[PDB]
């Protein structure tokens, strides 16, 4: 399943031409915030679905040619519908579920019924992709932060940058207090935005 993924995502990616760079900045920053969430939450420890959010991070600008606009709707709507050689139909449902949640305005309400799959497991992944997505989205001219800090209680989550980063990338900054809005409408979760000390 391993090769054949791998199989399958390379045949997508060279179809609707997906920018590689961008997808690979995208799954590094989502691995670096993965490994500090797990550790913070072991009960919820789950490879499979560990697996589906590479795949989401690779994956998720699939849509693009049919619009930026909507884009992740676009993507889920493509990785839902097209052969996945490899996704079972609820490993597939759920790959393109974590796409299409990935940004912009969250309903729970829109949550697909899966046996395999709870929502205490795939939630936080949601949550790891928005942020993840959300750092990138200036491409190649994103300023990469020299650390980044993720402290979980559950959903409540603090995310502490660089001192002096969000001064010197405004643009990020106000990226990311849209997110914490985004939060502030979902259930359970919060979104708080700090700051290393100058030490």
């Amino acid at each position: 399943h391993q090769d054949i993924r791998q199989r399958t995502a390379k045949s997508l990616a060279d179809h609707y031409n997906i920018d590689r760079e961008q997808a690979r900045r995208v799954l590094e920053t989502t691995e670096q915030l993965y490994t500090q969430w797990l550790a913070q939450n072991t009960k919820l420890v789950q490879p499979q679905l560990e697996a589906l959010l590479k795949w989401a991070a690779m994956l998720h600008e699939v849509g693009l040619s049919i619009n930026h606009s909507g884009m992740h709707r676009h993507s889920a709507y493509i990785l839902q519908n097209t052969n996945l050689p490899g996704f079972n139909q609820e490993q597939q449902t759920l790959l393109a579920t974590l796409v299409r949640m990935h940004r912009k305005a969250i309903k729970l309400d829109e949550l697909p019924r899966l046996n395999l799959f709870k929502k205490k497991y795939y939630l936080p992944l949601i949550q790891l992709l928005r942020l993840s997505t959300l750092l990138n989205n200036q491409r190649q001219s994103t300023t990469t932060p020299e650390s980044l800090r993720l402290i979980t209680d559950d959903s409540h989550w603090t995310l502490r940058f660089p001192h002096g980063y969000l001064t010197q990338n405004s643009l990020v900054q106000l990226d990311f207090e849209r997110e914490q809005a985004y939060w502030d409408d979902v259930v359970g979760w919060k979104l708080v935005i700090e700051e290393e000390e100058p030490d």
